[PDB]
């Protein structure tokens, strides 16, 4: 991800077929003359697509031109949160499951894994960074107090923006329980938050066609929700 000042990232296309898969991804939502209602309503939870970007001297280099969703916040708080009991998708070997799993074993029980955070700390005027490390290493028994940890800025829990992400994610939620045509691996939501709310999917290199709901994804959103509304009751 390269943040560009113009409110954009260029996120380079991972080797194929994953940085194919999610520029066609993009490509299929976003069609000028898309009118399907399901996929309409999902622009709204996406990055805006600005299409297919490459350097001028340089169109074997390819990007995807996103919305940043940081732009807009002065001090934004960001968690990065992998969806789903599955990261790998359907297609995966044996090897390839095992390897998947062994990133993460605890992805079917939990149903999300935290790759990332940063947290501005009012305090001493800084950010607090986790790593792939952290969420790694979450448990049940620790999940509730790994996720509590971005919402905590020195001084206070931030339970005004443990709210608002719940009623965010309860719109993508909807939106997973009213269609039966996608289904997402090894993608995730990107919180924002003030530190001085956003809510969006991310990284589309494991999506799929599929004639049923996504069961993996909605047991994740709703374990999620569940975390962040214990949260509440701190
Ligand atoms: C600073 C920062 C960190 C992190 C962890 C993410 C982002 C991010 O801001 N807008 C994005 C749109 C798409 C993607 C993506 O991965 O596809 C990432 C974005 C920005």
């Amino acid at each position: 991800i390269l943040q560009h000042p113009d409110g954009t990232v260029l996120k380079q296309l991972q080797p194929p077929p994953r940085g194919p898969r999610e520029l066609e991804f993009y490509n299929m939502v976003y069609a000028a003359d898309c009118f399907d209602g399901v996929l309409l309503e999902l622009r709204k939870y996406l990055p805006k697509y600005y299409g297919i970007w490459s350097p001028p001297t340089a169109p074997n280099d390819l990007y995807l031109k996103l919305e940043d969703v940081t732009h807009k916040f002065n001090k934004p708080c960001i968690m990065d949160v992998k969806i789903g009991q599955k990261s790998y998708d359907p297609f995966a070997s044996s090897e390839k499951i095992q390897q998947q799993v062994s990133k993460y074993p605890l992805m079917e029980e939990i149903g999300f894994l935290v790759l990332g955070m940063r947290v501005y700390h009012v305090h001493s005027d800084s950010y607090e960074t986790e790593n792939q490390h952290y969420g790694r290493s979450l448990t049940k028994e620790t999940i509730k107090d790994g996720v509590s940890r971005f919402f905590h800025n020195g001084y206070c829990l931030r339970k005004d923006a443990v709210a608002a992400s719940i009623q965010k994610i309860e719109k993508i939620l909807q939106w997973f329980e009213n269609q039966k045509q996608l289904n997402f691996y090894a993608s995730s939501l990107l919180f924002v938050y003030e530190g001085s709310v956003e809510v969006r999917m991310i990284d589309f290199a494991h999506v799929f066609p599929s004639n049923t709901i996504d069961e993996g994804y909605v047991y994740g959103l709703k374990h999620l929700i569940s975390v962040l509304r214990s949260i509440l009751d701190n």
